[PDB]
């Protein structure tokens, strides 16, 4: 069996690795070795340990990546590196992976003697996920996004703050709200004044996430305008389906709304060909097990396309389908997904499990 | 002066307009007449008293015209309706006022002899606030929406529902989010278990909003697949700007988020002519004195481009403003306004300013 080293297996991503092996007993096909950085398993930063691995699964960060991985590879370490971090996406020894939908990608990168695999960025994956079809047909001219993105994404603490902050909007108008007479504008001027207030804590969105939102995510790359979580969209879309000779174009807007961890996004897509609505659907739902065609029913959208719903599962529903009045060849869709797996934990522990077998 | 009635001025959206009036000095121009459902001034349903008004502006509903607007008229009355309600929006008889952007189609009304003028869809006008200036050279080909709606758009209720359902999420936990060395797994298993809780309040929504989303807003409409609200986008925009012959492309997806009451949207504008980035800020920010064209920085726009910032105010910000990767006539764009201002009452107050001049 082989020797799969684990990094970074504590934190909030790695923690959701852990359970999601445990669930497929995926621990039984090979021999874990669990590091840490702390100096209270061995060390994390002790190259000949990790040297002796045939694995390497980090979800520690790019820091860590970035330190450790060019000192590891530099003593002729002929073993896999398995990042969930995006430091490596875009190495040319690198692949970003998405089994489901890009094996062919995967196999011929493994053949080629490819041995870095990095998961990729949350909303391109939940995004081909969810209409990888329409992809796999060549049918895709363009794609423009709008992103409803969780929390998660940012981080744990990121996620404690969006709760606080939920919190102590309520708070301030709590008996208010239970005088079913009660003045609407008044608990409205309460609640803002709260959001505004000095102590309302913003340390880690640097603004106020519940009751608003923030349309900006990341960096801005000067030479485009967009922000590195936008630019992801162009950039790994198209290294995940290989096509960065006849790059697809995908650009949009991506914002942080009030959600834990699922993230949600709009689409205007552009297809290539004007074809029958139902015809797509098809298409859509049958490129993989997980991706669910929900119809353009408002009881059954309410109950299905929601971070309510999909949170916690491995179901990637797509819904709102219907043509665009720019005309026949666009399409209009509306997806939801979990961030913290198939957007970071799955495509990793899928890798893992191929590399194993 | 004129003798103007009010109906409806009690509810959420006429008590905004009733406070903007005052901080205007409305009042001191014109003899306000008030009406009253109630059987506890005079009654909203004596066609009588209000045959004697010059002017009767209604805040109190669609039932409510279409009810007492077809009996009054039908006694030769010849005075003006202001509504804020939809239902006469599409009239023949009927002009959509947002004077900031359609004064020149309020004027001709005004002379062709229109007696009735409504306000319009709060998405729509708070969009036409935003990017008139482009709407006004005749630059847009077609626009794709991806909204962000706040809950005051449906109702005062629906605001204190999401209220109530943010502080319940917090609430399940309190003492865990207390102790800075909880986990964060834990906690969120316990948020989603009471999203999901039968006694989590979602009556008005029909699921929850707080701490998710829900991408459907108003009725479906099977012709075109889109919902009323949706429908409203091509539909309004274009009877606004009155250019029904030659009707611009507007649609997208309206998507409903955990905000009080500012709407925020992304678009995604094909121009019909690729102009440079800076010619069309400058175009965006000189068509009115509301609309805040809002540099693509980080801070700037943590800072203006926001829910928090803008709620309570007629300052009408879109920035996140740059070329689309489809190509140089792809303008990306943000923007958010207040629901309950421009979206709402303030259009109604100025048309009525003008009435009473």
């Amino acid at each position: 069996m082989k020797n799969v080293g684990f990094i970074g297996w504590r934190g909030m991503v790695g923690s959701v690795l852990m359970d999601r092996m445990s669930q497929e007993n995926d621990f039984e096909n090979l021999n874990p070795v669990f590091f840490t950085t702390s100096q209270a398993l061995k060390s994390a930063f002790d190259i000949e340990e990790l040297k002796k691995l045939d694995i390497i699964v980090t979800c520690q960060g790019g820091d860590y990546t970035n330190e450790v991985y060019p000192k590891l590879k530099a003593t002729g370490w002929d073993g896999y590196w398995v990042d969930a971090a995006s430091a490596l996406r875009m190495k040319d020894d690198a692949i970003i992976v998405l089994d489901p939908v890009n094996q062919h990608v995967i196999s011929e990168g493994l053949k080629k003697g490819i041995k870095t695999f990095v998961g990729g960025n949350c909303t391109v994956s939940l995004m081909l996920m969810a209409i990888g079809g329409l992809f796999e047909k060549d049918l895709v001219e363009w794609i423009s996004v709008a992103t409803y993105q969780a929390a998660s994404g940012a981080g744990a603490k990121n996620m404690r703050e969006l709760l606080s902050q939920m919190g102590l909007l309520e708070q301030a108008v709590s008996s208010e709200l239970k005088d079913p007479a009660s003045s609407i504008l008044d608990i409205e001027r309460k609640v803002t004044a709260k959001m505004r207030a000095d102590n309302f804590p913003t340390d880690n969105f640097g603004a106020a996430l519940g009751g608003s939102l923030i349309p900006w995510i990341d960096k801005l790359l000067p030479e485009t305008g967009q922000t590195k979580e936008e630019w992801k969209g162009y950039a790994e879309t198209n290294k995940i389906l290989g096509l960065s000779d006849n790059p697809i174009p995908v650009d949009g807007l991506c914002v942080r709304i009030g959600a834990l961890r699922c993230h949600s996004q709009a689409f205007t897509i552009k297809l290539k060909k004007d074809l029958p609505l139902e015809e797509i659907e098809q298409i859509i739902a049958s490129h993989n097990e997980w991706v669910k065609v929900i119809p353009n029913d408002k009881e059954i959208t309410l109950r299905e396309l929601t971070p309510a719903k999909v949170t916690g599962t491995l179901s990637v529903p797509v819904g709102r389908l219907r043509k665009l009045a720019m005309g026949p060849e666009y399409l209009a869709a509306f997806t939801v997904g979990d961030q913290l797996l198939w957007g970071a934990a799955e495509p990793v522990r899928r890798i893992l499990k191929q590399l194993v077998a």
